[PDB]
């Protein structure tokens, strides 16, 4: 029984957690065979992350400026070079303990597991959803910068984000493992526009359809409703408009509760129209966006 | 920035998942050197599991009915014991990745990461807390029984829980890796009184204080209030009687916050004689009972 946010086990992705120190600033880095993925504004000081040519900042920096430790062991870059907004630091040794791993890059919606570090080591580990507005609402410090958003599928670790700067919003961005930043964010020190920040619908329907397995059925009203109305609902308080494929997304929610998907739309207008009046689905007063509807089933078996 | 439920890596207790299967019940173990900790309800069936005599059960069981599988390997129950409600299998081989360890028993209110684990292979991690009614909220299926609760101190994982069984309340009960029960709860299939749920106050503080660290100022007041009275508004809301001792604790919140702990209980008097009229506190339109004020400090460093 039971409900509640749970991310991937952060064993295989402490064996490739190094810390990678250019000069003055330290952030962490993903050791993946002989290649060592961090950030590529470690070669930025402090008053050049407000307007850094990384092309000429890396030229005047060598293969022996980079310092990768791992634990208490250290790498020698072989060979130093920078795919977009990431640096590929070649290292000599390869990590012995390489899971089995994949560089995607994730849809607006999709949840994954970050494993936070400082000066290398691992801190804690959080489920996360990269938002709408391509944001993430996590907790990153001076030092979490390099930390790596991953999803394991069977025995596969799927690395799908990397933490690059905190945004004066409060929240943070990043980018995928390959270089390309979420959303309209660059590496610098400019403000930067985040967005306004809508609600996953889809992810708010399966968060409901896990209320009605764990026994949280009051929101279910004797009403339905259409899929075009419901969005002109929804879409006045700021949710994604539900499409048709996620329809077929919320199949099996809807074949295990017997409450069609059509049916939970209406439930979500009443609680948007009027109100939740303060109740506990499933433990809080507001609806939850970052539950996907895969991480519903995988967790309500 | 930020600040969320967060739990210790798990890498370190990932290699001490073990299956034990004692006929035809599929159970998680401990495996740490030389012995498998699991819960002894494994000697049960279906019907001996509401009226158990585990010492007269125990004693049909052999050394060979009990089958330890570390992944795809197999470990040889050379004898079999039963540490008050847990079962203490001592194997041959010795876990290699035995992390530092101590079997330590946490007080009511203390909050510890659980990894969920089914036929062996652990299945995810998330921050529990060990309720005042001794009691947790947590994600556990039919498979999910010997799972362990553990926080990381230093480079010393301290184990602290191990699910046993899920209460027809809806919550879970378990014990310490001694064997002893957390609560007034037996390893038998009986209806047993969880009893009423107070809130940690002392918590609810810590995560009050969180919210001034990361920008949440709005449930602050310019009133004071005391110590005793403050309670007995507390004590109607079934919360937890503050100590002076737990002001000591929320010591350095106070300090860097620069907000006396005396004048955060003003203010929570006002957020439940008053409620909270609909907010955001760090996200959250009910208050976080489940946030130690270590984890604020060692979080919002």
């Amino acid at each position: 029984s039971g409900f509640r946010k749970m991310a991937f086990p952060s064993g295989k992705v402490e064996g490739c957690m190094v810390q990678v120190i250019c000069g003055t600033t330290t952030l962490n880095g993903l050791w993946l065979d002989d290649v060592v993925y961090c950030p590529r504004h470690v070669i930025c000081t402090s008053e050049d992350m407000f307007n850094p040519n990384y092309e000429d900042l890396l030229i005047r920096k060598s293969n022996h400026n980079f310092l990768v430790q791992a634990g208490n062991v250290q790498l020698r870059v072989i060979g130093h070079s920078m795919q977009n907004c990431v640096l590929k630091l070649k290292v000599d040794t390869a990590n012995p303990k390489t899971p089995k791993y994949k560089f995607v890059r994730i849809q607006p919606g999709q949840t994954f597991s970050v494993l936070a570090c400082y000066n290398g080591s691992p801190s804690g580990v959080y489920q996360c959803a990269m938002r709408p507005n391509f944001t993430i609402k996590g907790s990153f410090l001076n030092g979490a910068c390099g930390s790596v958003g991953f999803n394991i599928d069977y025995d596969c670790v799927s690395f799908c984000y990397m933490h690059h700067m905190v945004l004066p919003t409060g929240v943070h961005a990043g980018t995928d493992l390959e270089g390309n930043f979420y959303g309209p964010f660059v590496d610098r020190q400019t403000a930067q526009a985040a967005g306004t920040d809508t609600t996953i619908t889809v992810n708010v329907l399966a968060w409901l359809y896990a209320a009605v397995i764990n026994g949280d059925r009051w929101f279910l009203n004797r009403f339905t409703t259409t899929l075009n109305d419901f969005n002109l609902v929804a879409m006045k308080y700021n949710y994604e408009p539900l499409t048709q494929d996620h329809v077929d997304i919320l199949g099996p929610l809807s074949a295990q509760t017997g409450i069609a998907v059509l049916d939970m739309c209406a439930s979500l207008k009443e609680l948007l129209q009027n109100g939740m009046n303060g109740r506990t689905i499933l433990g809080s007063a507001l609806l939850e966006d970052e539950f996907t509807p895969f991480d519903v089933v995988r967790q309500c078996s």
